[PDB]
């Protein structure tokens, strides 16, 4: 009976799914963009304002003025100059920007001179700022929070930061099926197998009523009961299964690292018959008995078609994920430079006082 599903003869299989499902209620920092160019930046913008005229101080509403209201440089630039004139009537505000500068009690020739010098600085900062604003806009939706809920509605199905748990209705895309072997498909119309905590179930569970494949994902798993007939009674088995697997993932996660762990069970699924499998394969179907299989059915999967398996629910969810980090992993590493930049045009502009006195 070498052929039939014999314990430990998803063993492999199982590794690689550990590794999967414990991305569930996962807690993880995401790459950090580096903002601190932004509040540099909003510090040059309010030196700018207190070096100029009392007519400009003047026109700080929401909107610029009649006359103004479609300059294209005045409708960029509004919000930035409101927030500027907001930020310099706190109490001190004004009087600390001025002696960063080196502008406290500065003739007024000198206010307008410095005022002056700051404009190809701060033409060679904006595009610098409005970068790493545009950065910070793009990446927004990559929060810890926001992988964790997709990595749970890939493991368990359960959209939700925290506390997902196996549960059968939502493993299982619509619930269990009639049967086992329909239960253990996905790609197909009827696609059921659509979380990693469904297709642990299908290469791993005990069934009941005898000629089971018990411990086929491994020989400490402690099989206290079984999945019932046609997945009935999953849970309780499951929870068996799963008590066995402790993979930690690598923190912070990494696009590469899911990446990996995608190409790695892509790099496992054997075709047969016109269909893929994951987990052994005899006859039949994937329905729990030994002399059938112990799998998922990727129906209608070649490796011609294999975009599909891209397409099923975990799978896309983990991509989906994997990358957004890609994206938010490069762009972390340009804000640090933009914002370190950033922060050397504040240093420049609080010198242009002294080259100017001298
Ligand atoms: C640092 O703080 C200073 C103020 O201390 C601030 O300066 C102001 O910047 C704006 C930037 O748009 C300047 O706006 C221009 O204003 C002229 C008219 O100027 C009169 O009106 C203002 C209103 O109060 C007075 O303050 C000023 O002293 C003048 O009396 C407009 O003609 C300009 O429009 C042209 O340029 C825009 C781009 O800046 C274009 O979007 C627009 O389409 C116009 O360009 C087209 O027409 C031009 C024909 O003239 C042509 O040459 C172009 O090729 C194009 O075809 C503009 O609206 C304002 O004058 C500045 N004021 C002072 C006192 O300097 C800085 O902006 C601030 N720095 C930063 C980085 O925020
Ligand atoms: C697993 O169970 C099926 C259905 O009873 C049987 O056909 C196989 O021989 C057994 O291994």
């Amino acid at each position: 009976a070498a052929d039939d599903v014999n314990p430990d003869d998803n063993k492999e299989d199982f590794a690689v799914l550990c590794a999967l499902a414990a991305l569930a209620n996962l807690q993880t920092t995401v790459p950090s963009i580096d903002t601190s160019g932004l509040a540099a930046y909003d510090n040059l913008q309010q030196l700018n304002l207190s070096l100029s005229s009392k007519e400009w101080k003047s026109l700080f509403p929401k909107q610029p003025p009649e006359g103004f209201q479609s300059d294209p440089t005045w409708r960029k630039q509004w919000p930035i100059w409101v927030t500027a004139a907001a930020a310099l009537k706190a109490e001190n505000k004004e009087a600390a920007v001025l002696a960063r500068a080196g502008l406290t009690n500065a003739p007024e020739e000198l206010r307008n001179r410095a005022r002056l010098a700051l404009i190809p600085l701060l033409a060679q900062a904006e595009q610098i700022r409005d970068r790493l604003s545009e950065i910070q806009k793009q990446n927004e939706d990559t929060t810890p929070t926001a992988i964790a809920k997709a990595l749970n509605k890939a493991v368990y199905g359960q959209d939700k930061e925290t506390g997902a748990v196996y549960n059968s209705a939502d493993c299982f895309s619509g619930n269990v099926a009639d049967s086992t072997q329909n239960s253990c498909k996905a790609g197909n119309q009827a696609s059921k197998a659509t979380t990693v905590a469904a297709t642990i179930v299908c290469v791993c569970h005990k069934k009941n009523g005898g000629n089971d494949a018990a411990n086929a994902c491994g020989r400490l798993i402690n099989h206290q009961s079984d999945a019932g007939a046609n997945l009935a009674t999953a849970s309780s088995d499951f929870g068996d299964i799963i008590a066995t697997c402790a993979a930690r993932p690598p923190k912070p996660l990494t696009a590469a690292y899911l990446d990996s762990a995608l190409a790695a069970v892509s790099a496992r699924i054997r075709f047969k018959n016109g269909n893929g499998y994951l987990g052994k394969f005899k006859a039949t179907g994937c329905t729990g008995s030994a002399a059938e299989g112990l799998c998922v059915e990727y129906t209608a999967l070649t490796a011609a078609t294999m975009q599909n398996f891209y397409k099923i629910p975990w799978v896309k969810e983990i991509s989906n994920v994997a990358e957004a980090l890609k994206r938010t992993e490069k762009d972390a590493a340009e804000s640090t430079l933009l914002s370190t930049t950033l922060k050397a045009s504040e240093n420049q502009g609080n010198s242009v006082a002294q080259k100017l006195i001298k």
